[PDB]
């Protein structure tokens, strides 16, 4: 259930914002977003330097607050504790951005078992802890969790199989969850982010002297997510493709789940 | 990924080398059932030790060439890898391992059990990627299949099911990819996923006494669909009691999407 109007930068003045994995590609650029905003920012990542860098640039564009709080998403307790600490610092919570992922490569997958759980661990289960620890907040705000995903949570590619798993859990869980805060009435939104390849030195380095489809810009997609998010969208696209508009457009899911989310509507095709 | 054109007949799987997880019960069960009429090798497993003993002597009644058991729990990751092996010497080979069990759960809201996520991971997931790393090297020797059976909750959102949807979703995206990689790598493994409705197993249907709408499908023939779908390697079987939603359930538009994408660079250009 989205808000009605257009986007305006206006919006997330003094608004009380997290992002993580905010220290290089996307994460900083909507760090730098929300900073011109006048948002207050908490980001976190492993890298204390980077960090700083980015605390820095922030409060130079115009940020009611800046601050960075460093760690692994590896260490669920980390994540825990990361959330009740950038709610001290601000005051509160209005939005929630996952963002961060494990270090990985692009490569055939052959008996990687332990990748397979890291990316599990980091992609998918910390941003469930992060959540639980968020929702609170996030409750007496009627704020707003961001999810960053990718096409490769949408539909199958070879190179990336640990990954996409890990992509595809986040649509399931938080699609799922969706549809528990809505029969519960929990005035939380969550915006599910579908992203092309994107132009981050991380993605650049790998795709290098391999044959790929365009690099779509960091800057916009950045603003993008940000955009879907503040207006409550229940999923947000960004990309560079003449095809992506076959998965944009489908509208067999939702068919389904509305088929079946009422007795009403299973009284349709079920008998009771 | 190529389905044989052929026509299933029962011979298919006469002689032929099966694994079947979750057997001590529902579909799992009824699948070793069919498969031991069809005359197969049958390597049945679950936690039930005294449950399979019977399994596998019901099995040996209805015609199996040889049926064994080997109990444990999934949850360990050794014991999946270790049973995998034991079960290729007690056959002399593979040439199906259907992936088919789940952890225990229950139609509640999520509420902040971060334990019953990752536990459902774990085994609904993780355990099939262990599993079919153990199973590859003898699925190579006899260009054999792997079966993974999944849900409508693991293709759509339904609340009440997070957990479990999460771990279905990541089925697809893991299994999906690998397949993609199967075909470049010109490995002669087939992977079918299985997407069911609700089935009339004794777990399902107490877990919705009482409720309304709760049309459920016979596990019986869900149990042979299944089968079916595996020997013919199609890329996915749907099995739903009803027929509107065994229509809507298709996504061959995600299907000409990957394919596009596989052979698109730059804006949108052919490579061929
Ligand atoms: N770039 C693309 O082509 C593309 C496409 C589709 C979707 N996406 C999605 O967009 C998001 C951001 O991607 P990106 O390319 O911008 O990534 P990136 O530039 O490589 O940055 C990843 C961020 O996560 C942090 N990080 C890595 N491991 C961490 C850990 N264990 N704990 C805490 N932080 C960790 C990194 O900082 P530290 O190393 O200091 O910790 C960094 O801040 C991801 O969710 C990704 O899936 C990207
Ligand atoms: N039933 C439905 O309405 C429905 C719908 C869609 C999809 N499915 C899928 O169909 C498959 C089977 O479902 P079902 O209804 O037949 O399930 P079930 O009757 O509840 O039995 C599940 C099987 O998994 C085994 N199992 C449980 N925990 C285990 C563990 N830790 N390690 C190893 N095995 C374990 C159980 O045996 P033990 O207790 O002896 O270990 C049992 O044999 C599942 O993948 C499910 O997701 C079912
Ligand atoms: C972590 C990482 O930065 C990463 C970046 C993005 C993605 C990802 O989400 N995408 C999905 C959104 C499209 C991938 C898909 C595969 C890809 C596109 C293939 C094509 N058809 O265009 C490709 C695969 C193999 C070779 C070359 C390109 C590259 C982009 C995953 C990991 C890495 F790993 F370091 F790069
Ligand atoms: C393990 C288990 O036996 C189980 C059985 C099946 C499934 C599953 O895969 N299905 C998907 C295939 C359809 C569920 C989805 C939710 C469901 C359908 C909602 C509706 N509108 O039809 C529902 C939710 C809430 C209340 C009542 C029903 C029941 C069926 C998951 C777990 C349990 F948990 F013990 F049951």
């Amino acid at each position: 259930q989205p808000l009605n109007e257009e986007f305006r930068p206006e919006m997330l003045q003094g608004k009380k914002v997290i992002v993580t994995g905010a220290s290089k590609g996307i994460g900083r650029e909507m760090a730098y977003h929300l900073a011109k905003m006048g948002a207050h920012v908490v980001v976190t990542a492993r890298s204390k330097e980077t960090l700083q860098k980015v605390v820095s640039h922030c409060l130079e564009l115009g940020a009611a607050s800046a601050h960075y709080i460093a760690g692994t998403m590896e260490d669920m307790t980390f994540a825990e504790q990361f959330v009740a600490q950038a709610g001290k610092l601000m005051g509160g919570l209005d939005m929630l951005i996952l963002n961060h992922i494990t270090n990985t490569s692009l490569n055939l997958f052959h008996d990687d078992i332990h990748h397979v759980r890291k990316s599990m661990e980091v992609n998918f289960l910390s941003y469930v802890v992060l959540t639980v620890a968020a929702l609170p907040m996030l409750k007496q705000s009627n704020g707003s969790i961001v999810v960053v995903s990718s096409l490769a949570g949408k539909v199958a590619y070879p190179m990336v199989a640990a990954y996409s798993a890990s992509k595809f859990a986040l649509d399931g869980f938080f699609s799922s969850i969706r549809k528990e805060y809505s029969v519960s009435r929990v005035n939380v939104s969550i915006t599910l982010c579908v992203l092309g390849l994107i132009d981050t030195e991380t993605a650049m380095k790998a795709v290098s002297g391999i044959v790929h489809m365009q690099a779509a810009p960091k800057e916009e997609c950045a603003l993008e997510i940000i955009k879907g998010g503040a207006l409550r969208q229940e999923e947000v696209y960004y990309d560079s493709s003449l095809w992506t508009t076959l998965l944009i457009r489908n509208p067999s899911r939702k068919i389904l789940e509305f088929l079946y989310s009422t007795s009403y509507n299973m009284d349709r095709f079920i008998n009771k």
